[PDB]
């Protein structure tokens, strides 16, 4: 089920930019003199290559959000540039240029009788310089500066890195390579111009471990379910029918139920993958089963406590207190109340006087983990006692002292029985150190291949185990080892290490829309859809069941991260411009200016008489936005009634009238009478004076040489001219770099002899020869 | 004549002590109590807060 | 269950609220002014049944 939704998950891809990001391009357009006539010769100005920025400043906030969102979702992260090469006909020294419409566009310059031949032997002149020899190559390029400011940013911090043997070769965890068990072999040498993508290896900060319950279990249910998956099964168990007779034998009657060989393999792998993902798991057996309970104890033995739900560790605790322990030395029961804080083996050691027993119930009481970082991954680690499974001799000696006592107020069938149980167990003492110190190896192993952080800490969902599986895993194992095979622990480390890139990418993304969102004065944006856009791109959950509310506390939690450093000044540069984009285009205007005096109008070289005021200065200043936000009309209504001076900001789309009789005939004021009429400035339409040569119109202004004189301005701020020498530039790059993905597929390893296997110390791992 | 609520709540501020107040209960030991009724509560105490 | 609607009385309901407890408030006083002048009246015209 989930296992495919953990185990389909592929490196991030790397998208491979076509074509440079383009937000402006050429166009040309007609001039006029200062008296307002064609000059028949037209000029090359700068244009918006989209247009369909709509009216209102909120609606031009959300326009560079998602603007700035497009970009970072397009982001290059190896950035090739001799895929995007197209050979220009013009240049007379036979050179390349970047991208097809700057071909386009130097064939339009190159060709057109109306400019001069300065431009079109600059242009003739461009052609691409390759250095090989130091891995660098230059290109031509023609771009707005924001857009050659853009493609710079983006040449100058690639993820690229170079590529080695001995990197790969320490690509892989050091737990792996250190270890003796595991030898890794290489077939492929690797050139010295190849590169690769590093992924992402920093730690959790969401905090998820703590007050995210839900979000966390799911994941540790995921990591569970892929633990399950890749531990090794087991080989070479003995035969159940034979060791079903052996015991029966051994116990004399004229209890044994639940003993398989899939119990045993289902509790290996489920006990190990608990431990691996820290998935508390519970308990459940019947009372009335003294080797359950054996078999339970020396799981206790093993395992520590903090895995353990408190419910079923203190059943457990009391089944085998009050069944095995007062009932050996004929002490009164105790009665444990099932809520105190105390343990039952807490009170056991406090009370009985046996030495061995009492030594055995106090390691068991407070064995916790430590908590050890390793290369910059946070790990639990059992104590050290454990490993080498001498502590278990620790446990037999307790156990052994367990059949001396007389066990007085007992009837003798009962001794007989707790006798012929403890004894079962005893005699397979060897293999209880065998599995002990197999199960200690496996789990260093296995864990130090996982590159996340982890907590002990419970969660809801628990994981359930009944211990008849135990008792036939301890009544069961053989003599073959188990290794985990070298291609199962590979496939797990990359489905980890993808796993937690794809997390920590999401993150980063999540982070910058919030900041840019936050920090542009965006405020009226649902912003579940944000969060809900990061679950669901993570790839393990369905939208459908986690509530807004747990949302929006995420999206306070994650406010406070700091953003990682280029997207930080991706959102720098697109705000530190934003006026410029904002205000060259032209379809929007940025407010109205009232005078209600006689003031003249501007001449400019791209629409001959027009009505622009530059400056807002010696005005009052009233935001269109507010206006809109609240609601309110009162101070403008009584400003404009009284005729007196007003200045409005904000987005106003335009209507262009190029008639003089328009100019003569005062129209361009009267669009004011529906924000008194009609309450409501959402469709405000101020009329656009422009008087030329074009409109059939000009001759009164020529005839009769008069200066034409309105009421009203547009704050509207010509187009910056356009110059080839300038846009020009020499792009930086690197000549050719073979991008590399899936690099762990290039390593092979091959297992050990299984004999001569050695865990930690120098030694055998198994040894019941 | 009216009766009026304190200004302290109607700006909506009692709310954040009151969910300090419950994870300060949240994580506190909770004695002489079962286990999974004490589990349940404070989960739920959690899930208010 | 509570998200994130913003929710005001409209201003039509407010209005109709208001004057449908101003129309009850007018009404009850001037019953009371009636009963009383009818009580006073009929009290000193010295018609005691």
């Amino acid at each position: 089920s989930i296992l495919k939704k953990l185990e389909d998950i592929k490196p991030e891809q790397a998208k491979a930019q076509t074509k440079l990001f383009r937000i402006f391009e050429p166009r040309q357009k007609p001039i006029y003199i200062a008296n307002g006539e064609k000059e028949r010769r037209n000029r090359i100005y700068w244009k918006l290559k989209k247009d369909t920025l709509p009216d209102g400043d909120y609606d031009v906030r959300e326009y560079f959000l998602n603007l700035y969102d497009q970009v970072l979702t397009e982001m290059p992260d190896y950035l090739l540039l001799k895929d995007m090469a197209v050979e220009n006909k013009n240049s007379r020294d036979a050179g390349k240029v970047v991208d097809s419409e700057t071909a386009s566009i130097c064939d339009a310059i190159f060709q057109d009788e109306e400019t001069e031949g300065a431009v079109a032997r600059f242009i003739a002149e461009m052609r691409q310089r390759v250095q090989a020899d130091r891995n660098v190559v230059n290109y031509p390029s023609i771009l707005h500066p924001i857009d050659y400011a853009f493609n710079e940013y983006f040449l100058q911090h690639q993820l690229v890195e170079p590529l080695n043997n001995d990197i790969i070769f320490n690509y892989i965890p050091e737990r792996i390579r250190n270890d003796v068990n595991y030898i890794l072999n290489m077939d492929r040498n690797l050139p010295s111009t190849a590169r690769y993508i590093r992924p992402n290896l920093l730690q959790d900060r969401l905090n998820l471990h703590d007050n995210f319950e839900s979000l966390w279990d799911t994941i540790t249910t995921s990591n569970y379910i892929l633990a399950r998956s890749v531990v090794p099964d087991l080989k070479e168990l003995v035969s159940t029918e034979a060791q079903i007779q052996k015991m029966s034998q051994d116990l004399q009657l004229e209890f044994l139920t639940g003993i398989n060989s899939q119990a045993a393999n289902d509790c290996f792998k489920t006990l190990i993958a608990a431990m691996l993902s820290q998935r508390t798991m519970s308990l459940d057996f019947v009372t009335t089963n003294y080797m359950s309970l054996i078999s339970g104890m020396w799981l206790l033995t093993v395992v520590p406590n903090d895995m353990f739900i408190r419910e079923s560790l203190v059943a457990c605790q009391l089944a085998i207190v009050n069944t095995i322990i007062y009932v050996a030395f004929g002490m009164q029961r105790m009665h444990y109340r099932n809520g105190d804080p105390q343990t039952p083996f807490q009170i056991a050691e406090q009370q009985i006087q046996n030495f061995q027993v009492a030594n055995w119930l106090h390691f068991v009481n407070n064995n916790y983990f430590r908590q050890v970082v390793i290369d910059g991954v946070l790990n639990q680690v059992l104590n050290d006692n454990i490993r080498n499974g001498h502590v278990i001799n620790q446990l037999m000696e307790a156990l052994m002292q367990l059949s001396r006592q007389q066990f007085p107020t007992m009837p003798v069938d009962y001794k007989r029985s707790i006798q012929r149980g403890i004894l079962l167990l005893s005699n397979r003492l060897g293999q209880l150190v065998d599995l002990t110190r197999l199960l200690a190896y496996s789990y260093e192993t296995l864990m130090a291949c996982v590159t996340m952080n982890m907590q002990h800490v419970q969660t809801l969902t628990t994981e359930k185990l009944q211990l008849t599986s135990v008792t036939s895993l301890c009544m069961l194992i053989g003599n073959a080892t188990v290794i985990p095979s070298p291609q199962t622990l590979f496939h797990y480390y990359n489905v980890n290490v993808n796993f937690h890139s794809n997390y920590n990418e999401r993150i980063n993304d999540a982070v910058a829309i919030i900041t840019a969102a936050n920090r542009l004065n965006l405020y009226q944006k649902k912003m579940k859809a944000i969060v809900e856009d990061f679950l669901k791109r993570l790839h393990i959950f369905d939208v459908a069941v986690a509530p807004d509310d747990q949302m929006y506390r995420l999206r306070d939690r994650l406010r406070l991260l700091p953003v990682e450093v280029r997207r930080l000044d991706i959102f720098n540069l697109i705000l530190m411009a934003m006026d410029q984009i904002e205000r060259a285009s032209d379809k929007i205007a940025q407010g109205v200016i009232i005078a209600y005096r006689d003031m003249q109008l501007e001449r400019d070289e791209m629409y001959g008489y027009v009505n622009i005021a530059r400056n807002l200065d010696g005005f009052q200043q009233i935001n269109l936005e507010e206006l809109m936000r609240t609601g309110s009309y009162a101070q403008i209504t009584n400003m404009l009634l009284n005729n007196q001076p007003v200045a409005l900001v904000g987005a106003l789309p335009f209507v262009t009238d190029s008639s003089v009789i328009s100019l003569i005939a005062i129209l361009d004021a009267t669009v004011f009478a529906q924000i008194v009429k009609l309450r409501k400035v959402d469709t405000l339409k101020p009329i656009l004076y422009k008087i030329n040569s074009d409109s059939n119109d000009f001759y009164l202004v020529a005839n009769y040489d008069w200066v034409p004189i309105s009421t009203t301005k547009v704050y509207k701020q010509v187009p910056v001219q356009f110059d080839f020498r300038n846009s020009m530039h020499m792009l930086t790059s690197n000549l050719t770099f073979t991008v590399y993905s899936d690099l762990l597929a290039f390593v092979s390893a091959d297992t050990v002899e299984p004999i001569n296997a050695v865990a930690f110390d120098n030694m055998r791992i198994m040894n019941e020869l």
